[PDB]
């Protein structure tokens, strides 16, 4: 998708704000949060549940294209620009920075504002997915990720998502160069840069915590996104978050990876697997009442691990990660996963998956498919909002 609504956009955030509303508004929860990633899914989703179901005050990093009068900008645009009006509506604290999350500049220019618009301390630091391209700091040698498997060609079922079909899809292994290129830019090595600058600055509060998300998914897909490159990477960010864990602890907090449910994103769109089996894990999760969208999973991840009214610590696995995946990895989803997978065909696709609701979560994303806009209406691209452009 090329273009973008921008009413559409804020009308999907002002969706989310009243779905995080809906489950009570707390105030005993994070104060002062920093987003990075914040523009899009899950990271927005976040910024969200903290604004507005827990009522801190907000500072969000994001790479995204500003509009002009004639061009639309890019959907994370819109997204936060519709957060940023209405957070200030609601009296609380907004800011955003449009540049690149991995630069010493990025973190200097969140570590300013900490100090003099936030009143000097975060206590809670949100780490989202990151972006698959990383300049390093310093040599500003660019890095590159690589979705492949390690080992053999990996190859299932798929669709293709510009004529509606089934296919089989393959992808070459990952040559060693791409397995730890994919650890340098999808691994824990930024994430813990941040929380050094930030630590070094002065600006981490007693009892801050840092939560980075990720992803493990379905049988399926292990090669690619379980094991594979991306696995190696997961290694290396699960290892940082107790490094990170025991660094904070010393001073009453502490880190985790949370590891959330495969929802539509713009990301693994491009993957042909993915589509097919979020669409089949979405009917089957829906008929069983255990559907969540990136707004469900946040204020689940907030108010049932990180924030527990009971003040109980959030529980977690073998590797001190937080599962929000758990009803999704159920061995009665997964099993009917598995029982389907083999009987998909182009002629039955829409009918075996939840194939509709794909295509309409992903045109979602951009601000299109809603049923309370009017799309008729004339679209205003020139959105301006509290962002500073690095």
């Amino acid at each position: 998708c090329t273009t973008t609504h921008p009413l559409g956009c804020e009308r999907n955030v002002l969706e989310q704000i009243a779905a995080t509303r809906a489950r009570g508004v707390r105030n005993d929860g994070p104060k002062k949060v920093l987003v990075i990633g914040a523009s899009s899914g899950y990271g927005l989703a976040s910024r969200i549940t903290a604004a507005f179901g827990f009522g801190a005050d907000t500072l969000g990093v994001f790479f995204e294209k500003p509009g002009t009068a004639s061009k639309a900008g890019t959907a994370g645009w819109y997204n936060s620009a519709a957060f940023d009006k209405h957070a200030k509506a609601a009296g609380l604290y907004s800011k955003s920075i449009n540049g690149d999350a991995f630069s010493d500049a990025a973190r200097a220019q969140v570590i300013e504002l900490i100090k003099t618009e936030m009143g000097g301390q975060v206590d809670l630091v949100v780490y989202s997915l990151a972006s698959p391209v990383r300049k390093l700091p310093g040599s500003g040698e660019v890095k590159r990720s690589a979705l492949k498997p390690i080992g053999q060609t990996y190859t299932a079922t798929a669709i293709d998502t510009n004529k509606d079909t089934i296919i089989q899809a393959s992808i070459e292994p990952a040559s060693a160069q791409e397995i730890e290129d994919t650890i340098t830019v999808m691994g824990g090595q930024d994430w813990e840069l941040w929380i050094d600058a930030l630590e070094g600055a002065g600006v981490l509060a007693d009892g801050a915590r840092s939560v980075a998300f990720s992803y493990i998914g379905t049988e399926i897909t292990w090669p690619i996104y379980w094991h594979g490159a991306l696995g190696k990477a997961k290694v290396d960010l699960d290892r940082t978050a107790q490094r990170l864990n025991a660094r904070l602890a010393k001073h009453g907090g502490g880190a985790n990876v949370a590891v959330l449910k495969s929802v539509v994103t713009q990301a693994s769109a491009a993957i042909p697997v993915m589509p097919l089996y979020i669409s089949m894990v979405y009917k089957i999760m829906k008929e069983k009442g255990l559907h969540e969208g990136t707004i469900e999973q946040l204020d689940r991840l907030f108010r049932e691990r990180l924030y527990r009214q009971d003040g109980q610590p959030a529980e977690v696995d073998e590797q001190n990660r937080l599962r929000l995946d758990d009803w999704e990895l159920r061995d009665d989803v997964q099993d009917a996963c598995k029982a389907l997978w083999p009987q998909v065909t182009t002629e039955n696709l829409f009918e075996l998956t939840d194939y509709a609701g794909y295509k309409h979560e992903f045109l979602k994303l951009f601000g299109f498919g809603r049923t309370d806009v009017d799309y008729d209406a004339d679209v205003a691209t020139d959105v301006a909002f509290d962002c500073i452009e690095l």
